[PDB]
């Protein structure tokens, strides 16, 4: 389960990334919604 927490520190990081894309995509100016020049 300690490994779990490490895995979810990566999933967490990826969700943190996804929330980061949420932080970008909340700005609809980021029209592509894909791997773009800001990711």
């Amino acid at each position: 389960e300690e490994k779990r927490a490490m895995i979810e520190a990566k999933r967490g990081e990826d969700l943190l990334k996804a929330e980061e894309l949420a932080a970008k995509y909340r700005a609809t100016g980021t029209a592509p919604k894909k791997i773009l020049g800001i990711f």
